[PDB]
């Protein structure tokens, strides 16, 4: 009825429609299907579509909808599975009554209300509780390539923590995983459980606002007082999205691909999920790298927002160290508020200990190394097979936070 | 109806009012074929499925459908196709197939995929014991040129037993389409369809031949057999799409492709896993720009697909065939499908493997004392019983029981 | 007929409407033609054939033929071609050449063509054994500069006993010529065609030699006989692509080489090899734009040839003459053409050279006994006889007989 | 004529109708010259060199030529040319020069350019008698900078057989010059024809004073002489002609260099060879660094040319002038221009120089018995009488009967 679609192909299609809002959505009049507005120009418009874009003509109507998509949340939508977009993905159920509509884009909190976090968040694996130590509040970030150690940890995770409401945002990633993720975790936690999934080869929109519906629901169960803990599993997906989204509307090329509409959305929604006035999200970030380096641009860009990294690296899951994190490389930025003095010195002593081997380590392959002449070099030595059943564990094991403080002093001794 | 404007070398565009996007139109007086793949108001992106060459401006397009589709059927089993579902063999007669598939269908449902737990034998040592295959496991070969890709998906043609062998040779030599046929049993080629496009065909048509052979598995995954799909060198279909997306204007996003080879390998890949009624799976193929495993395409398949295989050409200059670096070589699914003592003794040759490569230049050289390291001298004992393991010639194939005794004979 | 309204240094922009993909056009004061390559609609983009110094704007376009096809027919053996198809030898009357053919050819059928299992005897004694070559593959030479590929072509031109030989000397040192032509005796020469362009001589006639060889080849080749086409630095004619497509305005993709390179390589590489009628054996030369084989260039050639000599510069400075090294190189006709024991040989032979180079650093600074690998003490026992095996000089030749029980008694 | 439209900083744009391409404009306030490059329909694209700032919108231009051309003559010997081709020395009067040649010529048809059969004198002992030069060889001297390049060309200035010298300086300083030019005599500067831009000349007097040498050594060639042409430093008119080509716009290929840079080195050094009458023999010289390892101009040069000079730096820092390692240099062109018995002493000294390298690297940590090998002792006895015959002061030339008598007795 108001505009025409003049240009079609690649991401985005183009209209002319005159006096349009940015934002706001339009149905394909004689389709059914419905697109955002992203960009506006003089009269013609740059829309993103929800679905595929095969099938479309010159001059097709655009009929108009709203003025912002919002999505519907409710209470009702625990031990359920949502779509990108919102909507429920399985259809053997009766739909819930979700009645509060929200929209997707949203504020952060007041940064003087952002209370100082000092309550560690246990998460049952050995060397991401004893060297490195979560808090209720922060948001970690497990970085690595492809294929090595972040979906396997990311269950152990979810298997091993405990909160009120659990928001699982399993964007980008392969439709396979999803029956593995509703396997590994029990009953109880699929009581209190809001999977939030698109699968890699659903569109451009979906696999960039699937994340800002996961963030606007743990913001949601965060606003009734309760402690609710994120995970999105690679967010660098939303990233990449983002990425030729932007680039199909026009913009440069800052860093390696990547417009300037990337690096400046990545705070508008990294920085939703922390302490609070009432409530608090610990968000856990995956993050994949475009090889081996963690200084990608979305790695070290994601590294300097995020409160806590866990580098893993693939050289360690070579030589099945399993999980494959790398102590010297990774760090916690709470640890030294969340726990006592005697941990904190323990943890720093056995960090030391993995770094001095890490150094002695080539000269005695190479058979070059002479014991006695080096005091600390033998102490790392003489601990060492010690020290790596406490920094590797099996996978369908979870350990108390007591058992690592005092494996850790056993250890560190 | 409209005429053309320009010829590019890749592509041609065109005053066509008013056209569907996907629609394909014959080139009037020379009967070629073209495709809409975009639009500026009045002019279209049109992608041939021949070469340009004789094209002049003012040539007329007449309209043939809205989407190219195949026809497919069930007496596609035992010969071969064109890129496009063409029959290829003249000397017999064409076959009758009654139904129609477009080529661009969507995956299963992910709530209906029912997590994959049982073995999926190949013949080789190496995937069996230390790797282990799903049925529905989609699974990848990363290797450079020449060092070897081929010649295992050869081994595991006449090893594994799958109801349908639907086999695409998308890319590469016409040489090699007898040679795959000299490997498969009638036994093993009254079941198989045997896809081909080789390395001269234009770009549309290595670009449209991974999705033929897909939507072939499809056809006969939907009447309930077990399909075995295997392609070979997908990164052919990769770099066809590139020269497509770049004739057609977008940019490089990483490595020398654009973004749309890179949104439009996941929804090729992604289709061919377990479904509710049958499975596909699937081995596919994958070459890299230089022996480098961290390839742009190579990472990006290494983050689709459900376990890697990385043969590297030092073991190929080395004479270890089949050259798989059991470091680097990974399957996703394998403790969901062997028994734990399978996957601990795995494990253990796993760590004797890697813990030889650490000793072995402190052997060598002569350092190593017989007795100091207490599992160096059992990598040192078991070096050679782990090398006749781990090798294997072409013409060699285990079963899957006497592979797990001699794993276990081998790793204590 | 039409004007021209740019002239770019390597591209001219004609205004001639209705212009065919493919034609050639003459500039009608003078006597040098040119080649249409892309469209627009009234604007077509030509490059010609010699060098662009002279031209100035409104300088007329005659019509000439629809396509560029050079005269081929029985009387080119033993004469001198350019790589536009005209005589060199002025001092010879030129021959009666009664058929014409185009340049632009499909290859054979992909099922008619069939699996070689004959050998190629070269008359290399250490590519015989080792490595060996079959009856229609396509062999091809990796070095870097300086290293020997002209001076092994030359030794492998001597040696070799096909029908008709097709020697392309494409891009190349002109001073060259009366050396590749000296020798080769009188009774070769008269059973020989060679096809000179220069490195002189612009990006067209540079990059249009490569065709012409190989479509001289492929008449010799259907008139029913075993020919031998030998193509001195096939890198040129990269070279000269990559300048004619980023001229006309195409993207880097890889290495500074446009999209056009890569899908013009295998169409040219891929129809020669096995044949319904005949057979057109290949040895290629390239050369590695450093002394690395992860050229882009010598990869994406080394990935579409079957088999690959690769020689190396550490062998060519220690009077390792030929350079071979057999460790980088392969055949992928090896397992096929020759006989079980003969590849047990070669095999264990190729096993026993890299295991003395993982060795010998524990007998130049004294680390290594002799009674605890009897392989090696093997090894450094036949090494003179190995290096006595491997080594051959230039007017050297060996039969295949003697070379296979030459084979057997270095090894034993 | 026409005027200026707009200077977009580095490249002009003037209308002048049907102005050919290749032709020199004189601007008309000034006496600047400039080359078109590209034409449009009726606004030529221009390049001026010298100087920019004080330009109009409206500065004239003035028709000359259809391209340019220099004046050359018999009495050019003693000179210093500029690379536009006027004389440097204004001092005296430019001479009766007769004869008009362009900067563009064609090298000789490659069936008339004859085999290269007879040696070089030369002066040097080391490129003498070790290896050997040849009458229309292209020599290339690898060099660093400090390792004695200056001294050891002046050697071959003065020790050459040649009847007329023609010397390039291509970017080069005015004290390097005066101290290289102050070291040959009055003697050979009669025979000399110097042809010198400097490094303040603009980039396209550096890139056409390599065409103007090549040109009027080519007129002495004409006339039926031995000419020896030596270019200092082609890597300086590779860098003019990146510099040129990149401010025309022109993409990069490989290593910050245009296309245009490696597709004018063949067409520049193939004009310096053998030819039916007379013959140019000519010695370049690349620049080698310490902080690339590529240098993609070492790389095309060394594959253009045959036979090349290495002087290493450790050979400098020891003082052992001159400085070239034997082994890691070599010439092509010497197993048909030397007789049999000087080409296995020839040999046999490198071999002994290797040897002793070997031997030598083995005694110095103390692995090493005197007794082991014959070949190792007559090394050791013939150590001092080697490195007696390849030192050579600045004064001492040797003839050809003395180097084959000194390599005779060193060879015992
Ligand atoms: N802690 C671990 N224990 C056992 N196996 C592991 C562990 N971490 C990684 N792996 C092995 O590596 C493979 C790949 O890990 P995955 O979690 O799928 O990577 P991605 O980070 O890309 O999702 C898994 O199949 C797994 O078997
Ligand atoms: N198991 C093996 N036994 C013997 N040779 C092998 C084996 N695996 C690889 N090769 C060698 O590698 C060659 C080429 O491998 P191929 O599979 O054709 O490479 P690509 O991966 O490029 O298709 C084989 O012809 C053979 O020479
Ligand atoms: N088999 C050999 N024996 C002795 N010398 C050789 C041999 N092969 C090459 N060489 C030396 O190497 C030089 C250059 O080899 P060539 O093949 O011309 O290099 P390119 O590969 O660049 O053409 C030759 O002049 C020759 O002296
Ligand atoms: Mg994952
Ligand atoms: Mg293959
Ligand atoms: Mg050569």
């Amino acid at each position: 009825y108001e505009g025409k679609i003049i240009n079609i192909g690649g991401t985005i299609i183009k209209a002319r429609l005159p006096k349009a809002r940015i934002g706001a959505f339009y149905k394909i009049e004689p389709s059914q299907r419905l697109a955002e507005v992203i960009a506006i120009d003089e009269d013609e418009v740059f829309l993103l579509p929800f679905e595929h874009v095969s099938g479309m003509y010159c001059g097709q109507w655009l009929s108009y909808q709203g003025d912002e998509f919002k999505i519907r949340v409710g209470d009702a939508l625990l031990g359920r599975l949502i779509d990108g977009i919102g909507r429920p993905m399985e259809s053997n159920i009766v739909a819930p009554y979700l009645p509060f509509e929200r929209s997707l884009y949203a504020e952060p909190p007041d940064p003087l209300l952002r209370q100082v976090i000092d309550q560690p968040f246990i998460l049952g694996v050995r060397a991401i509780d004893g060297l490195l130590t979560c808090g209720i509040g922060q948001r970690i970030g497990i970085f690595a390539g492809s294929g090595v150690g972040k979906s396997t940890l990311l269950g152990m995770i979810c298997n091993g923590a405990s909160a009120d409401i659990i928001v699982l945002a399993l964007i980008g990633e392969r439709g396979r995983e999803v029956n593995e993720f509703l396997a590994l975790l029990p009953q109880s936690t699929l009581s209190k459980c809001v999977l939030v999934v698109t699968t890699s080869d659903r569109p451009a929109l979906e696999r960039m606002k699937a994340a800002f519906t996961a963030t606007t629901i743990a913001e949601y169960f965060r606003d009734q007082g309760k402690n609710v803990l994120l995970m999105m599993d690679s967010v660098t997906r939303y990233a990449r999205a983002a990425r030729d989204v932007g680039l199909a509307s026009g913009e440069p090329d800052v860093r390696g691909g990547f417009p300037p509409s990337v690096f400046s959305s990545l705070p508008k929604l990294l920085e939703r999920a922390g302490p609070a006035p009432k409530g608090s999200i610990t968000a856990i970030y995956t993050v994949l790298l475009e090889s081996d380096n963690v200084n990608d641009p979305i790695g070290d860009e994601v590294r300097s927002i995020l409160d806590g990294h866990i580098v893993l690296t693939r050289e360690l899951a070579e030589e099945n160290h399993f999980p494959a994190i790398d102590i010297g490389l990774s760090a916690s930025r709470v640890m030294h508020n969340v726990v006592t003095s005697e941990h904190l010195r323990a943890a720093a002593e056995c960090k030391k200990l993995i770094a001095t081997y890490k150094n002695v380590e080539l000269l005695i392959r190479i058979g070059e190394y002479t014991m006695g002449q080096d005091p600390e070099a033998d102490k790392a030595i003489k601990n060492r097979k010690l020290i790596q059943n406490f920094i590797q564990q099996s996978t369908k094991d979870i350990s108390s936070y007591e058992k690592t403080i005092e494996s850790l002093f056993k250890v560190v001794a």
